[PDB]
């Protein structure tokens, strides 16, 4: 159709347009005490918000040029939040910071390029300076602490967190379950996690969580590309007694297969998952017939001239669990016996001692692991089923705020780090006068998270800011208590992954939204 | 229906106000540091690019002689990089600067058949200039270099690329497929390359290449038109087992067949290909005979009585990968036997010695080259898929840029070989006042390229291009190093082919451009 | 429903108003450097045409009685050029000026009848003037050289024209086939042409030619009339049989039988081509059976008794190609065999003898000549299939403009002869001063042709026609070349019929216009 172009600047009013748009009403809820934001429900009692990621959702532009404002700046604040773990709504004014500081000073007719290099040098300075005050978070007292922190000071789920960083090593496969009465179990069973999701989004039977869950699955262990239904038919026939899933995982599932199971999935005849086999070519097939030992199954390959319309339920391995997430599908408690698999890992561990190359060293010590160390179940124990339900939640949400912040450590929370970075960074200076406004870009605007949690908070940003300045290392304020103080001690710790992912995709999204000279939308009709 | 009939410049000026915004959404990414242009999509993330061809591809204008203008200059753009390899968003400020001067020229009311004049002796005088500066690149080393320097600073890519000319002869067929694991395989097998495409274009399963691949494809040897589906029922029927794609090598496919067969490929039941036979006449089936040979297939022919009724899997040839281009069917590995293949080539060898029509001997020398060198074969390597695809693609790109490279030389690239030729040209004058304006129509064309690349990249780009042409022979400024120098010796080379062919087609669309005196299209209704 | 009427000079004006633009937009094409047209299209890159027809054919106006206008006048340019077999452009000039004057004329008041007396009258001294400066094209030399100035300077289309005109006679049938290889072929098999088209236009299987081809095609030789398909099913069955077409040459078939056969057509069924039996009453029952021996079939008639529910092949007449043009089906190779063909040519010849009616002996010489003549047959040779078929459409071109030649003779060229005829007109005097206005109407638009093509060739009209009056007899202007001499000498050559026609058609037109008083159209509801 038709479309709507503009050029440079044109562009750049309407995108920030949107970009402040979406961040006025997100950042409202930045902080503990993040104001209320009333979104409509076409019937009934609409919702009262206080999370920028409920009020980013519900923000809608019906001009284009905005709306891929707002748009363009929502998705990177959720990169962030992905590259991060938390952050969404501190990243939101991270960016609508640094990108309005940035389009403002390109609008005064000034070097859009020299303002890129001009952040992205301030950006790694500050990242420098973050990575300088964070503090490693890897013993295990420290994983528990802010698995506390990140579960809202919840002790018992920093416990968890440690106990199955000790049983399958921090590197290990974690899932918390379902619980039977009001006991938490973590244990080890045989299980794997390979890097592969969901092939099609119409799969996901979770929304709470967001991953495919499945009770005592089949798995289709076939070792070619799915290409005709016909294949399949006998196959999802027999999957269709006894009311149990189907897995599929294989090397690639064609449009109008994938189609056929979508069908089937919602009309409620066979509930089967696909995700591609993990690894591609030679070890494509080692790492399905590692997941046809750990579940005990048969391995279908055009190679040993196995077809798919002869295909049963031995063929298919079994296990107790298998969660697929989006692009990862951890299978847990595979009926493969377990000398089986013990059999396999010591051939693989040979293979290891055959090993002349780093390249097959390495990729089969991370098969022994996987195969071997197993996966770390966790059963939530409640009274009620709600409550299991949410403590399973916050579990999950300390496990991943405690994962960033092994990876990369800790830093005072608040936006503290943050100014303190500021502090530190007043000496940096770039390769061009307009490179050097470019580095204060970064710079204030990310003393901006503190102080829009300080204003949600009821309280004086400024002065908050000020005081921080006046203290040094993790010396900062508590926003939740309207007091200051080191927040080392105070309990507010921000994963240095956090902060670090924010700012550096504010930057990323702030250069990008610099130097867009050209617009094109289609026409609103 | 009713039409909108115009005349003139009246028609011209809509042509340049669809010149203008294609060139300006283009142009400015033009060079290797682009600017953004962010392409609305109508859901979720925008498309941020700084590529001229994707900003050109999602420009529509909803008046119709505006969209005119800019479908036919886009449609000249896409002429000069295909008859050029690069240069698409070169070619469009060339068109741009050479149609906007003509069009300006014509409406002050003067001659549109002495500014072609002068436009075409201009170009032909600068077509010789660039061929006089243009440095050959026929050897191994200039080749690997190009093919480095157009893969951006990439050697294996080039060495693959000599290695297959060294097996296969630099006009031999060089195909580059996926690999195993991470290393780069080169072989040679038994296959052809003749130049006939896919007949409907809803036959192509891959956009990324655009070509059609199938994976031990049967092909239907079929010497007689195809009329009646009747007669391709059996052969889709017993396509349709196994999963196997199937292709149609014959003299043509009526519409109504072809209907079926598309209607079959979406609907999912038989992945099915057609392409004509190559040659036509007496030479058509002795080179299907040809394909029969190296694919291991019969030629079914109603000279000798054959139906496709009565056709088997047997009567269709096989090949271990066939590949169909836009205008080429590329056989790869056919499961014609070697000494079939021999015994086929000895044949045609001794026609060779009982050629005595010089068309006859090239005509055998084409077919013993198609059917005895064979196909280079490039297999692709790399730790995971995506770098494995990227590689390939790159490999594909640096093979496009070092053929035009081999085919024409290479010139000092950045927009300088052009400046070297406007400052050659300084002397031509046209046989009239107005063919002198032609003239500076098609020269002053030259430095544009070099001046939106520099400007793009955030530089000046007058002296640049002013001290470019103080220094001589290569010596010109890097754009994206922001420096000065010859690019033999930084390293930006432009095929000869390709800025002669940009130059030639923005001439040719500014004749057209400013010879037009009538319009017609329909009413905005 | 509700009509609009309109009388007289208000219906003169919307007829002048389609009459100027549809030649406005023709004739700046005229001439061998016609001016370009770029055609918007609905997609795409837009169409750029120098040609008065292509301009012509999308000439619409959404007004009933502008688009009227246009109509007829575009009729009657298509009605010089059929009468003429050239000359569309510049029967549209011709006729957009004696129409426009004309029309003037009587919306000054001046008698429509003595302003169509004095243009007619002009006009066929216009024809005389013409026939008297006609040169003769009837030897060899004259028909080659006309060749070769009609297909571009191609003297090997004229030999193989005249070649033609030597083995089957100038008055014989020939017919130009695809060739196999270079070998541009000329042999007679036995055939006639009778001057029967296709019965439905849906038939038509070539829109490039606009005749119904068959490739041996079965001929139904049902002498009766054709009202029910239950007669014609059987036929239609056995002919769906092997892929082949059918032919019906029959005495009349009504509207459901056609449309049974139209629908058989498009859904693709069975390819059907319907064609009236020549001749009417007793002479077409013989003409039929001189085509059943022709293609050895068997005539089908309602006097026999014999019912086409029991017509198989054998019933049907074969030929190894049968061309249905718009009024002619030429039978090419009928399979009847060429003893039967000589009887037959015996039997009516012995009936020449026995002939004593001028009008019955007439009609046997051309039965005689019709079924022993045959028909000629040329194959165009060419390395390339698509140089093959524009040698072929060449060969087509100089053979009517070569025959057009022959039938009138030939004249300068280049618009120089109607100069020279109103140079010799300027004494015609009329019966009235309207006739004399009539008179000089007609006889001031006779150098617009050359005009428009100097003009279009981008020189002068009016010192081009100065210098052709000052020169004599073949004295003129090369417009492409831009030189003055003989036409004879540069090659420049029109046949008389097309200027001829041209003028004539005009003359028509504007005369019928300029006598009307009154017009309706619908409204535009
Ligand atoms: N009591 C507190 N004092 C100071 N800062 C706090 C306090 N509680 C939370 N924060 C800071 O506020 C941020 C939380 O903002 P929030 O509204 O949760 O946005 P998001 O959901 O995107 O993280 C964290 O980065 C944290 O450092
Ligand atoms: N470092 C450089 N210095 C000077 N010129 C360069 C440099 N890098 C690329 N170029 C020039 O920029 C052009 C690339 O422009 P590009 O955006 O690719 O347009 P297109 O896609 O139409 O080729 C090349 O012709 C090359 O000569
Ligand atoms: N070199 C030439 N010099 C003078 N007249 C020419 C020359 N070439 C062609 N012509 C004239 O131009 C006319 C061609 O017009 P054309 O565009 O074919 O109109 P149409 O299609 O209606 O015949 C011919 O009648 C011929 O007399
Ligand atoms: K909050
Ligand atoms: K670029
Ligand atoms: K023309
Ligand atoms: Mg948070
Ligand atoms: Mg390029
Ligand atoms: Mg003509």
């Amino acid at each position: 159709a038709a479309k709507d172009v503009k050029f440079g600047n044109d562009a750049r009013v309407k995108m920030l347009r949107g970009v402040n748009v979406l961040a006025d009403a997100v950042k409202v809820t930045l902080g503990p005490k993040g104001r209320n934001v009333v979104l409509d429900k076409s019937f009934g009692a609409p919702t009262i918000t206080k999370d920028g990621v409920s009020v980013a959702r519900e923000i809608e532009l019906e001009d284009k040029f905005e709306n891929m404002g707002a748009q363009m700046v929502k998705e990177v604040a959720s990169k962030a939040n992905d590259a991060a773990g938390d952050g969404t709504t501190t990243a939101t004014v991270l960016a609508q910071a640094i990108i309005t500081e940035g389009l403002k000073a390109v609008a005064a007719g000034m070097n859009p390029m020299d303002l890129k290099r001009g952040i992205d040098k301030a950006v790694t300075a500050a990242v420098e300076e973050l990575k300088a005050l964070s503090v490693p978070c890897s013993d295990s007292k420290a994983i528990a602490q802010v698995g506390t922190i990140s579960a809202n000071s919840d002790e018992t789920v920093g416990k968890l967190i440690a106990e199955a960083m000790d049983k399958v090593g921090k590197e290990g496969v974690i899932t918390v379950e379902d619980g039977t009465g009001l006991q938490d179990e973590l244990d080890v069973v045989e299980g794997m996690q390979f890097d592969r999701g969901y092939l099609s989004p119409y799969f996901i039977n979770k929304p709470e969580t967001g991953a495919v869950e499945l009770e005592s699955p089949f798995i289709l262990l076939a070792d070619k590309k799915i290409s005709n239904i016909r294949e399949m038919l006998p196959v999802l026939e027999a999957v269709a007694k006894a009311g149990k899933p189907l897995l599929i995982i294989a090397e690639d599932v064609e449009g109008e297969a994938l189609a056929t199971l979508v069908v089937n999935t919602m009309r409620g005849i066979v509930k089967v998952a696909a995700v591609k086999a993990p690894g591609f070519g030679d070890r494509r097939k080692a790492m399905l017939q590692d997941i046809a030992t750990l579940t005990g199954g048969t391995v279908i390959s055009e190679e040993i001239g196995m077809e798919l319309e002869k295909a049963t339920l031995e063929d298919l391995g079994q296990a107790k669990r298998v969660v697929i997430n989006k692009d990862t599908t951890t299978i847990i408690d595979g009926v493969g016996e377990e000398a089986a698999i013990q059999g396999r890992v010591a051939q693989i561990r040979q293979q290891i001692e055959e090993a002349t190359s780093d390249y097959d060293r390495e990729k089969l010590q991370e098969r022994v692991a996987k195969l071997a160390g197993g996966v770390a179940v966790i059963k939530v124990g409640a009274a009620t089923e709600v409550e299991m339900k949410e403590k399973k939640a916050r579990v999950e949400d300390a496990l991943h705020a405690t994962r960033a912040a092994v990876e990369e450590g800790v830093v005072a929370g608040g936006g503290v780090a943050l100014i303190r970075v500021a502090s530190k960074l007043a000496d940096l200076r770039g390769q061009n006068e307009d490179q050097n406004v470019g580095i204060k870009v970064a710079l204030r605007a990310m003393e901006a998270p503190l102080r829009q949690i300080v204003l949600n908070c009821g309280e004086e940003p400024s002065v908050v800011a000020n005081t921080v300045k006046g203290g040094d290392g993790n010396y900062g304020y508590n926003a939740a208590t309207e007091e200051y103080g080191n927040m080392i001690d105070m309990g507010i710790l921000d994963p240095t992954k956090v902060t670090r992912s924010a700012l550096q995709y504010a930057a990323s999204v702030a250069g990008l939204m610099i130097t867009t000279e050209c617009m094109v939308t289609d026409l609103p009709k």
